[PDB]
Protein backbone atom coordinates (compact mmCIF):
# COMPACT_ATOMS: atom_id res chain seq x y z
CA UNK A 1 0.00 0.00 0.00
CA UNK A 2 2.75 2.36 1.10
CA UNK A 3 5.06 0.82 -1.70
CA UNK A 4 5.35 3.71 -3.66
CA UNK A 5 5.76 6.31 -1.09
CA UNK A 6 9.15 4.90 0.72
CA UNK A 7 10.76 4.15 -2.74
CA UNK A 8 10.22 8.19 -3.48
CA UNK A 9 11.40 8.93 -0.49
CA UNK A 10 14.25 6.81 -0.30
CA UNK A 11 15.09 8.25 -3.99
CA UNK A 12 15.13 11.88 -2.93
CA UNK A 13 17.15 11.09 0.01
CA UNK A 14 20.30 11.04 -2.17
CA UNK A 15 20.75 13.28 -4.82
CA UNK A 16 23.54 15.18 -2.71
CA UNK A 17 22.98 18.44 -3.50
CA UNK A 18 19.85 20.30 -1.98
CA UNK A 19 18.61 21.35 -5.92
CA UNK A 20 15.57 19.70 -7.20
CA UNK A 21 15.66 17.43 -4.12
CA UNK A 22 13.35 19.33 -1.74
CA UNK A 23 11.22 19.62 -4.49
CA UNK A 24 11.29 15.74 -4.69
CA UNK A 25 10.42 15.66 -0.89
CA UNK A 26 7.67 17.97 -1.34
CA UNK A 27 6.22 15.72 -4.01
CA UNK A 28 6.66 13.02 -1.17
CA UNK A 29 4.30 15.48 0.64
CA UNK A 30 2.56 16.27 -1.91
CA UNK A 31 1.33 12.16 -2.34
CA UNK A 32 -1.86 12.66 -0.39
CA UNK A 33 -1.34 12.50 3.08
CA UNK A 34 -2.57 9.46 4.78
CA UNK A 35 -0.09 7.58 7.10
CA UNK A 36 1.85 10.06 7.31
CA UNK A 37 4.86 9.01 8.60
CA UNK A 38 6.84 9.30 5.19
CA UNK A 39 5.99 13.29 5.09
CA UNK A 40 7.51 13.46 8.27
CA UNK A 41 10.29 12.09 7.06
CA UNK A 42 11.02 14.05 3.95
CA UNK A 43 9.98 17.38 6.32
CA UNK A 44 12.84 16.29 8.27
CA UNK A 45 15.63 15.57 5.96
CA UNK A 46 14.06 19.02 4.57
CA UNK A 47 14.43 20.30 7.86
CA UNK A 48 18.31 18.88 8.43
CA UNK A 49 19.28 20.43 4.79
CA UNK A 50 17.80 23.78 5.56
CA UNK A 51 19.11 25.09 8.74
CA UNK A 52 22.65 24.03 7.46
CA UNK A 53 23.08 25.36 4.33
CA UNK A 54 21.33 28.90 3.36
CA UNK A 55 18.09 30.27 4.32
CA UNK A 56 16.14 29.98 7.75
CA UNK A 57 12.61 31.36 7.57
CA UNK A 58 11.92 28.27 5.15
CA UNK A 59 13.16 26.21 7.80
CA UNK A 60 10.73 27.90 10.26
CA UNK A 61 8.05 26.97 7.49
CA UNK A 62 8.48 23.43 7.07
CA UNK A 63 9.20 22.58 10.92
CA UNK A 64 5.55 23.98 11.59
CA UNK A 65 4.76 21.69 9.24
CA UNK A 66 6.47 19.21 11.29
CA UNK A 67 4.64 20.52 13.98
CA UNK A 68 1.14 18.44 13.05
CA UNK A 69 2.08 14.81 13.50
CA UNK A 70 3.10 14.78 17.14
CA UNK A 71 -0.30 13.54 18.45
CA UNK A 72 -1.59 11.82 15.46
CA UNK A 73 0.17 10.06 12.62
CA UNK A 74 3.59 9.29 14.09
CA UNK A 75 4.24 8.74 17.61
CA UNK A 76 5.17 10.72 20.16
CA UNK A 77 8.90 8.92 20.88
CA UNK A 78 9.85 8.92 17.57
CA UNK A 79 8.97 12.60 17.14
CA UNK A 80 10.82 13.79 20.74
CA UNK A 81 14.05 11.93 19.50
CA UNK A 82 13.12 14.13 15.89
CA UNK A 83 13.01 17.07 17.45
CA UNK A 84 15.77 16.69 20.01
CA UNK A 85 18.61 15.56 17.30
CA UNK A 86 17.20 18.21 15.04
CA UNK A 87 17.39 20.95 18.46
CA UNK A 88 21.21 19.59 18.89
CA UNK A 89 22.12 19.90 15.32
CA UNK A 90 20.93 23.74 15.32
CA UNK A 91 22.53 24.14 18.96
CA UNK A 92 25.76 23.14 17.55
CA UNK A 93 25.85 25.32 14.68
CA UNK A 94 23.87 28.17 15.56
CA UNK A 95 23.44 30.16 18.34
CA UNK A 96 20.33 31.79 20.66
CA UNK A 97 19.51 34.20 18.13
CA UNK A 98 17.56 31.81 15.81
CA UNK A 99 17.55 28.79 18.41
CA UNK A 100 15.29 30.65 21.05
CA UNK A 101 12.54 30.89 18.62
CA UNK A 102 12.45 27.21 17.48
CA UNK A 103 12.79 26.53 20.84
CA UNK A 104 9.62 28.89 21.62
CA UNK A 105 7.69 27.07 18.45
CA UNK A 106 8.15 23.42 19.81
CA UNK A 107 6.96 24.58 22.86
CA UNK A 108 3.62 26.21 21.74
CA UNK A 109 2.96 23.24 19.58
CA UNK A 110 3.53 20.44 22.46
CA UNK A 111 0.37 21.91 24.10
CA UNK A 112 -0.48 18.73 25.56
CA UNK A 113 -1.40 17.41 29.25
CA UNK A 114 0.91 13.64 28.26
CA UNK A 115 3.87 15.47 27.60
CA UNK A 116 6.22 15.06 30.83
CA UNK A 117 9.93 15.17 29.97
CA UNK A 118 9.03 16.63 26.49
CA UNK A 119 8.00 19.83 27.89
CA UNK A 120 10.20 19.97 30.22
CA UNK A 121 13.64 19.77 29.22
CA UNK A 122 12.68 22.34 26.64
CA UNK A 123 11.28 24.79 28.48
CA UNK A 124 14.72 24.39 31.21
CA UNK A 125 17.10 24.43 28.37
CA UNK A 126 14.54 27.81 26.90
CA UNK A 127 15.07 29.31 30.49
CA UNK A 128 19.07 28.63 30.36
CA UNK A 129 18.83 30.54 26.92
CA UNK A 130 16.21 33.54 28.53
CA UNK A 131 19.17 33.88 31.27
CA UNK A 132 21.57 34.26 28.50
CA UNK A 133 19.45 36.33 27.30
CA UNK A 134 19.36 38.71 30.10
CA UNK A 135 15.37 38.26 30.15
CA UNK A 136 14.37 38.15 34.14
CA UNK A 137 10.28 38.26 33.25
CA UNK A 138 9.01 35.95 30.62
CA UNK A 139 11.66 33.34 32.48
CA UNK A 140 9.72 33.79 36.11
CA UNK A 141 6.58 32.55 33.96
CA UNK A 142 8.72 29.59 32.41
CA UNK A 143 10.24 28.62 36.12
CA UNK A 144 6.28 29.33 37.31
CA UNK A 145 5.42 26.56 34.83
CA UNK A 146 8.09 24.02 35.60
CA UNK A 147 7.37 24.17 39.74
CA UNK A 148 3.57 23.88 39.04
CA UNK A 149 4.66 20.45 36.87
CA UNK A 150 5.50 19.12 40.15
CA UNK A 151 3.38 21.19 42.37
CA UNK A 152 15.49 14.79 40.37
CA UNK A 153 13.77 17.99 38.33
CA UNK A 154 12.66 20.21 40.97
CA UNK A 155 16.30 20.42 42.34
CA UNK A 156 16.86 21.19 38.46
CA UNK A 157 14.24 24.03 38.89
CA UNK A 158 15.80 25.33 42.21
CA UNK A 159 18.67 25.38 40.38
CA UNK A 160 17.37 27.42 37.48
CA UNK A 161 15.60 30.16 40.15
CA UNK A 162 18.96 30.61 42.28
CA UNK A 163 20.85 31.26 38.82
CA UNK A 164 18.30 33.71 38.22
CA UNK A 165 18.25 35.33 41.59
CA UNK A 166 21.89 35.64 41.63
CA UNK A 167 21.70 38.22 38.42
CA UNK A 168 18.97 39.80 40.58
CA UNK A 169 20.82 40.10 43.54
CA UNK A 170 18.35 38.91 45.65
CA UNK A 171 19.81 37.35 49.14
CA UNK A 172 17.19 36.77 51.22
CA UNK A 173 15.66 35.00 48.82
CA UNK A 174 18.23 32.64 47.60
CA UNK A 175 18.67 31.64 51.49
CA UNK A 176 15.46 30.58 51.17
CA UNK A 177 15.51 28.83 48.03
CA UNK A 178 18.77 26.69 49.25
CA UNK A 179 17.45 26.01 52.77
CA UNK A 180 13.85 24.46 50.43
CA UNK A 181 16.54 22.68 48.45
CA UNK A 182 18.41 21.41 51.19
CA UNK A 183 15.16 18.66 51.51
CA UNK A 184 15.02 17.78 48.12
CA UNK A 185 18.45 16.50 48.20
CA UNK A 186 17.69 13.31 50.44
CA UNK A 187 16.76 10.71 47.83
CA UNK A 188 17.71 12.50 44.08
CA UNK A 189 20.78 11.10 41.51
CA UNK A 190 23.88 12.70 41.11
CA UNK A 191 24.27 15.57 38.61
CA UNK A 192 26.28 18.81 38.67
CA UNK A 193 23.14 20.56 40.15
CA UNK A 194 23.81 19.51 44.05
CA UNK A 195 27.04 21.27 43.35
CA UNK A 196 25.76 24.66 41.95
CA UNK A 197 22.93 25.27 44.59
CA UNK A 198 26.09 24.56 47.44
CA UNK A 199 28.35 27.27 46.13
CA UNK A 200 25.44 30.03 46.59
CA UNK A 201 24.99 28.26 49.65
CA UNK A 202 28.98 29.09 50.53
CA UNK A 203 28.69 32.62 49.75
CA UNK A 204 24.79 33.26 51.58
CA UNK A 205 26.92 31.83 54.84
CA UNK A 206 29.59 34.14 54.23
CA UNK A 207 26.94 36.72 54.38
CA UNK A 208 25.22 35.78 57.75
CA UNK A 209 28.80 35.17 59.07
CA UNK A 210 29.03 31.56 59.25
CA UNK A 211 32.28 30.68 58.07
CA UNK A 212 32.73 27.15 58.86
CA UNK A 213 29.34 25.97 56.85
CA UNK A 214 30.54 28.47 54.07
CA UNK A 215 33.91 25.99 54.32
CA UNK A 216 32.01 23.02 54.02
CA UNK A 217 30.07 24.12 51.45
CA UNK A 218 32.97 25.18 49.09
CA UNK A 219 34.56 22.62 49.90
CA UNK A 220 31.60 19.83 48.37
CA UNK A 221 30.92 22.38 45.55
CA UNK A 222 34.44 22.11 44.45
CA UNK A 223 34.65 18.17 44.81
CA UNK A 224 31.19 18.52 42.45
CA UNK A 225 33.16 21.19 40.08
CA UNK A 226 35.89 18.66 39.84
CA UNK A 227 33.85 16.00 39.06
CA UNK A 228 32.03 18.19 36.56
CA UNK A 229 34.99 20.51 35.60
CA UNK A 230 35.96 24.43 35.10
CA UNK A 231 34.99 27.97 34.79
CA UNK A 232 33.66 27.69 38.23
CA UNK A 233 36.55 25.31 39.84
CA UNK A 234 39.15 27.37 40.29
CA UNK A 235 36.65 30.46 41.95
CA UNK A 236 35.43 27.70 44.13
Amino acid sequence: VDLENQYYNSKALKEDDPKAALSSFQKVLELEGEKGEWGFKALKQMIKINFKLTNFPEMMNRYKQLLTYIRSAVTRNYSEKSINSILDYISTSKQMDLLQEFYETTLEALKDAKNDRLWFKTNTKLGKLYLEREEYGKLQKILRQLHQSCQTQLLEIYALEIQMYTAQKNNKKLKALYEQSLHIKSAIPHPLIMGVIRECGGKMHLREGEFEKAHTDFFEAFKNYDESGSPRRTTC
